[PDB]
């Protein structure tokens, strides 16, 4: 349960990183 969320939210988290560093906000 919380162990996969907080998994969840670091995959959600890398792919926020990679679309930062691509667009770091426009």
């Amino acid at each position: 349960m919380a162990q996969d969320i907080i998994s969840t939210i670091g995959d959600l988290v890398k792919w926020i990183i990679d679309t930062v560093n691509k667009f770091t906000k426009k």
